[PDB]
């Protein structure tokens, strides 16, 4: 089975299946896809909805009449298919004017233009029903040390987000923001490089409750971090507003492989976490079909994204349901991890001799954790060898 | 010149110059140093003070009389040399009982013991005059996915730090805590893996003002991150309580090279930031003299740490003082980065046609940033070619 | 399920299940294992043989009488179980005399001592039946640039291996040598860091036929390289003499996880390669049971190594046997890669206008490669969803 | 200061200063440069020559008449300046027909076309005076495991290079070939990923003498390797035919920063090696002026490449000439590494009791190597603090 239906909340950006295959060393290997045809083809595949950057839907520099016309025909395909727009974003990285950033460009006039460009697209995203507005500052950063004073750049980043927070509050919009972290590329180093850095930054904004994170699998893996661990921290903070799924095979350039490819065990632990934590947002795929592929390989790749999530969902649920796994978890004391360390308080802990002076350190040091047996049960379930 | 004096606030852990050279594949190549002799030799080198883990000063398992005796003779060398103890920490990673962690061990009784072990050493660190108490959770984490539920582990981590916050508040101690992030090693992945992750975690503690970060050069570089950028975020947050200086040559095992070795340009931008931001805490070295070295190579390595900071301090100050550099910074518009984007407010920005409808995008896109000329002036000053 | 047999050629080092758990930040968590108990327990698990470093078997410093006793007891356990010894190696990294190397130490006398220690163990390995003698220069390298002139050190490395070749040739021994590459750890950089570098060096020895490589999964992955691609090149060269199997989750310290853990798709493509190329040597596991484990967890991790190889062997055989995969391989023109580019020579090619002057570049550019549809069939077979 | 002369052999690719700034997330920021203006401007800066890909000089698709005109104008600028063309290469990566490779494309016809396109440019390079023809197989590789059988692809790679060797031998051309390794990007994994892998492959060609390597600083650093060590092995092998100089700050996308930027101490040890080994080929810069720059910044970045090499050349010469460094090298026994381990052979060594039976292992283990004191002298010379 593993057939996606709308109920599975699978979404795709216009820019993913529509990537023409232009990379740093080569030209486009595929023609551009029309936005109406992408909506059509994804609804046929079992997708729930689509997302967009403003310049994906409306070619940069369009007159107001060309814009209207682009939004009308898109909105029509959405009505015709039952497709939703859960999220939208701004392109603040392609046009040469953003070569030193959008919100943190050294030129003040470019920072003002970046904000107006964003605000215009927040109005459109709300009209189309988007609840989450993503911000990926891919050009915010530097290749050299004196080019960007980072404390002042963070003053300008906080100013920009506070300004957008005031704007949606004044308009009464029901939209929240999600910051997408990336450690590098296209800049040598990008500001707010990981989930952690974006979550700490949010706590310094004027209205923190309006902002969360949109982590991407491949981005945290570009810094060699454990993506399931970063998502668990964002969930613990109540800040996982959206998530971008794809694959990455290690620390190198950002590959955007289809979900499931790259680190397959990390994809298994991520699905197990999303499903057991009850995440209810879109399962969004931000990937690129390899430029070796024609348009049928594009839809084959898009279908494999959804198929791999559904296969892993089944294996993670079977794992957690297994009495032998529930037994191995008690053996590794994951139940004791859930008990408070000292709900009796610091003064009872300090007067407790079994916690220190009479604690038998070597009896405790000799208890094996039985983590390898547990992990081989997880490997067996992933591989269907049970 | 480049001669360290106490005034330069250079500090060293007992565990740094005293590392015997035991690594994963080999035995100790040097004898243990007595703590009194380390104090002596570092005061002679121009060091301001020393730090310790409890088990560095008092051998694990010492009776109360062996403990008293170890603290008396140490305290005596400190009085005799004028050496200070600015910071202290707990060893919650060497003894086998901490094989699954201290504060986040799955076994509850080990988590209670880890807290009592810590509290006993907070009392001693306050008595010796330490103002900062560092927490490096090196055993908090996992090699496999089901071994550690990370949301619950963070419940236990927050519980532990809140418990220590209540303890020092109740005792009226003037000590703050600093969390030291590390992405991996000795665990496959460590919780709170970077500066960003530790800063976001602190905002969820009961008394956030009691906690900051103690970043280490080599640790952020093990995730390929820009260490000067991470320190700028911690300074912007008002959370840089302490800093550990050393060298790392890339993403690999944690090398702990002497400061200045590893990424030399990153060391130059770090000193430029510390000195221009007015950091006033200790310049602490957490490094390991290579096990190829005898005890004279140990003191040669320790002296090079301080010499390299003083050379880079001089080159960074000369750079910033140069009128030609001040001119290149105006040319790259670092002065415009300091201007507010929209102090006129969102409604004036929205009614400003020069910010969007009449903005000349291509005139702005054509302005070069002159960042390469600026960076070659920084290279010239670093190398003393001006 | 999936039982290990004799004919599977699974072997283990004495140092793998015998690892006591000591790492750079912690003490041993397990008791030392007796070599004869290791032989017994591994025979019980379905292993075909065991390997050893000389100091695993005979304690460094044992007179020629305890050496006698140690070899006698050990050979007894092998006699009793039918266990074989396919390979042996020298420990030229643990003792402090090897702190700057064995074969390439700057001190001449340490290099002579290193060669005498190796030759003593080549005699023992041959009489126990080993056909392959592994060299892992863990200490050959540097933490700094002027400490080691690498061209001269390669002269010394070549000299050591040529002298070893002369010795086994004058003795008439059947044994061949296999270099084990590793990019770093315990040295900042190790000489002959990858499979590629070791294959090139072998070509400069006086008897290249006596020497091949012994690549390890996690070591090539410490440099972010594709381990199956590196094994395909060692097999193309006719130099894959032995292989070390384990797991690694990224570029970081050497983990030595059990085979299957780490990069699970790389383990699948490795098994598919080994089995389709008909590699017939030992499937040797060089891994470390995590120090979180007691001795039951050690045997559970050793059994998981074998189980994972056998599950992947079955999934890879099913992938290649599937008629739809054979069809997808023809569709991606994997059969056409096996056809010679220009079997009728360079003047044939130059005289062919369809190769240049009349080649339709756009029709060729538009053929899709259908690689994503082939990779999802491989993904379905691995996960048993086919 | 530090002026570039002719005799310094500094060369640049047409594609380096000519890079228009287009990357995977952004459009070109600079106008295209005319090849004759590039020749003029670089002659003015003190460059000795220029290099080119065939499609840098002649637009893909130009008839044999625009080809004529393009070569004529270009040769005119060279005639007028005295600029030389030391090396040339083929673009087998930009056009979509090369999406799965040139020499190792699965389609036979694309491989024939790739060889005809290369041979056409070998004829042009020879008449312009190039002695080295570089091959960079940027598209040779895969993003997935069954897309490319690597043993067969190495058969095709060897076949392509053997046919090129036959062609230049039957023409009597003086030119030699140089393989440029790169571990990844634009392919997930590229074949012959490091200097080591390319040196081993060369040993399997029918005429190994015609082929060497062209390593690039940032490409070996993309795999975390030590670039000076890799160059020492290519020089030991007699295969350093050419070298590409630039900067890279870590394992991430290929940056191509100007030489000196990135890992500055690695650039110091590289210059020290090149100058002490008497390398006499071009010092070629393969870098990209950041897209933040206008054309004045492009020429400022190109001048910085040359300046940095000349400052490092001077600092490295001063380090080796210093009597205290010569003394520190004797103290670290760098003179003793040059002495043969056992010049009087294996039976000499076996008969020597001072090599084993009477060698005092503890006195040898306790000699310190004094490597930190030597490295701080190197650090003092680099920073001009001596
Ligand atoms: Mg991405
Ligand atoms: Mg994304
Ligand atoms: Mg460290
Ligand atoms: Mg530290
Ligand atoms: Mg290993
Ligand atoms: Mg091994
Ligand atoms: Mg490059
Ligand atoms: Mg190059
Ligand atoms: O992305
Ligand atoms: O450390
Ligand atoms: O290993
Ligand atoms: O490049």
């Amino acid at each position: 089975s593993y057939q996606p239906t709308p109920e599975d909340r699978f979404t795709f950006g216009l820019w993913t299946v529509g990537w023409q295959g232009r990379d740093p060393f080569g030209d486009a290997t595929r023609p551009a896809l029309d936005p109406v045809e992408t909506v059509q083809r994804l609804a046929e595949l079992g997708a729930h909805g689509v997302t967009f950057h403003d310049d994906d839907l409306i070619p940069f520099g369009s007159s107001d009449t060309e814009r209207e016309s682009h939004i009308k025909r898109f909105r029509q395909a959405l009505d015709a298919t039952g497709m939703t727009v859960p999220m939208a974003t701004t392109n603040l990285f392609t046009h040469p004017v953003f070569k030193d950033g959008g919100f943190t460009a050294n030129d003040r006039d470019v920072r003002r233009y970046a904000l107006r460009k964003t605000i215009r697209n927040i109005d459109l995203a709300v009209e189309l029903g988007a609840k989450t507005y993503v911000a990926w500052g891919g050009r915010e950063g530097a290749e050299s040390g004196a080019a960007k004073d980072v404390r002042v750049a963070l003053d300008r980043m906080k100013e920009a987000f506070d300004l957008l927070g005031e704007y949606v509050t004044s308009q009464g919009y029901d939209t929240r923001f999600a910051i997408e972290p990336k450690p590098n590329e296209p800049r040598g180093d990008i500001l707010l490089p990981t989930v952690g850095h974006a979550l700490a930054f949010i706590e310094r904004l004027e209205r923190p409750e309006l902002y969360g994170v949109n982590p991407e699998v491949g981005h945290e893996q570009m810094a060699g971090l454990n993506f399931p661990h970063g998502i668990a921290q964002a969930l613990w903070a109540g800040k996982l507003f959206h998530i971008d799924l794809n694959g990455q095979s290690g620390i190198k350039y950002d590959q955007d492989l289809r979900f499931g490819a790259g680190d397959l065990r990390a994809a298994f632990w991520l699905v197990d976490l999303l499903e057991s934590a009850g995440y209810e947002g879109p399962r969004h795929f931000d990937f690129k079909p390899p430029r070796t592929e024609d348009i049928d390989g594009v839809w084959a790749s898009a279908a494999g994204c959804m198929r791999n999530y559904l296969i892993l969902k089944e294996r993670a649920a079977a794992f957690r349901a297994d009495p032998e796994v529930q037994e191995a978890l008690r053996a590794s004391r994951l139940d004791e991890l859930a008990q408070p360390t000292a709900a009796d308080g610091v003064q009872e802990l300090l007067a407790d001799r079994t916690a220190f002076e009479d604690f038998d350190v070597d009896a405790a040091a000799a208890r094996g954790m039985a983590f390898e047996r547990l992990d081989q049960l997880a490997m067996d379930h992933l591989l269907g060898a049970r």
